[PDB]
């Protein structure tokens, strides 16, 4: 999982909570 503004790409898995790719679907985590 990613921690914050590690470029990611997915909608359930691609990042790490409480952070998540954003804005968009395939971009990075926030």
């Amino acid at each position: 999982c990613v921690p914050q503004y590690g470029v990611c790409d997915g909608i359930i898995n691609q990042c790490c909570d409480p952070y998540y790719c954003s804005p968009p679907i395939y971009g990075h985590c926030i």
